[PDB]
């Protein structure tokens, strides 16, 4: 199986204990680790952030004490928006001088590939042709990644993709049959799937759907997203399973109504650390619990949720992670991604679980080896 953890170049601006850098990353944690995000000007991969370069050493310098790990270089993200995207794909040009570009860029930083990060073709702002030129584009990196291969007498760089849990967003984004041919793996971003926007409460990434769920509301849960992929035509193998190292946060309208669909009149409140609105880190949350939150056990969905006065959570903890990591082996698919590394608790101090309490979960689930880890008596 793999496990694959994706690291945010914004964490660094985080107080105190929430600080998080590459050199935080336990090498032999992950099989996978990706680096989000690049941008793009004139049709060409950047950086965003004023030190990337420094940290692309230190992300890309943990390969030294594992020599299975391979890292990624994701593209894109939420704010990115989809109109560079739209710009570059539309002329094969453009296409061809992003494509050097990335290649240029992913050797020079010591990257192994490239994660495609669009959110999405064919919504969010993109046209309808995206759908149809993001398969071209996705052939066209995979191409020019074998041909470079053969040019410089190294393994071929990946090529993969962040892809949406939305039914609707997935029919107007994806040629799931064609696509999936050349990506080498599909990390399907199963949560997100409930949120204080829909003004009620609901579960980040449930596994199942709740016994009320009706209509297309049925399909807001792991089990429904991951076998539309894998009945739409993507390979077992290349799907990943998107776990969140978050939760999401609301206030309730009624404070004795604390069940699942229960009114709420917005986001909860962002936390010290990760200051995002309607979300707390995994370790956010482990304080909320410190200062005497309710727990609860959703069963039906296989997710935890808490609360205290005004306030709900829900949220993973190490029961539901291991509940959908059993659940994912017994279907056959290729294995984890985790959004994000630097939200579990990775200090330890937060939750009383060890450090990486959440991964440390999917690791031992998932049987990852560690021999390529090891170190020798040489200084």
């Amino acid at each position: 199986y793999q496990l694959t953890c994706y690291f945010t170049n914004w964490a660094q601006y985080r107080p105190g204990l929430g600080r998080f850098m590459p050199d935080d990353i336990n090498p032999c944690l992950c099989t996978h680790l990706i680096y989000a995000f690049a941008g793009m000007q004139n049709n060409e991969i950047t950086t965003i952030e004023w030190n990337d370069v420094t940290l692309y050493q230190a992300f890309n310098g943990l390969k030294n004490k594992n020599s299975q790990l391979k890292t990624l270089l994701a593209i894109g993200g939420w704010n990115f928006g989809t109109a560079p995207f739209t710009a570059m794909v539309s002329t094969p040009e453009n296409r061809q001088t992003f494509i050097t570009s990335v290649i240029k860029f992913l050797r020079q930083y010591e990257f192994d590939g490239l994660d495609f990060d669009w959110e999405y073709p064919g919504s969010r702002g993109s046209p309808p042709q995206d759908k149809h030129l993001f398969t071209v584009l996705v052939q066209e990196m995979r191409e020019a990644f074998e041909q470079e291969a053969k040019q410089i007498n190294k393994p071929r760089l990946m090529v993969t993709a962040a892809v949406a849990a939305g039914i609707s967003n997935i029919q107007s984004g994806y040629e799931i049959p064609q696509l999936s041919q050349y990506l080498d793996y599909i990390h399907v971003m199963t949560y997100d799937l409930h949120g204080s926007w829909e003004g009620y409460t609901g579960e980040n990434s449930p596994l199942y759907k709740y016994p009320t769920d009706t209509g297309s509301n049925a399909y807001l849960n792991v089990d429904y997203v991951m076998n539309y992929w894998k009945d739409n035509g993507a390979p077992a193998e290349k799907l990943i399973v998107g776990f969140p190292t978050y939760g999401h946060n609301f206030i309730l309208s009624n404070p004795s109504n604390t069940g699942i669909g229960a009114p709420t009149s917005g986001a909860g409140p962002a936390g010290p650390y990760a200051k995002e609105s309607g979300i707390w880190a995994y370790y956010e949350i482990c304080t909320f619990l410190k200062n005497g939150a309710t727990q609860g056990w959703d069963a039906p969905q296989e997710v935890p949720y808490a609360y205290q006065g005004n306030v709900w959570v829900g949220y993973d903890n190490v029961k539901s992670f291991d509940i959908k990591a059993q659940w994912l082996k017994h279907n056959k698919f290729g294995g984890a991604m985790v959004w994000a590394i630097d939200l579990d608790d990775f200090t330890g101090t937060f939750c009383n679980q060890g450090k990486f309490p959440l991964i440390s979960t999917l690791k031992k689930a998932l049987g990852l080896q560690s021999a390529s880890c090891t170190a020798p008596a040489q200084p």
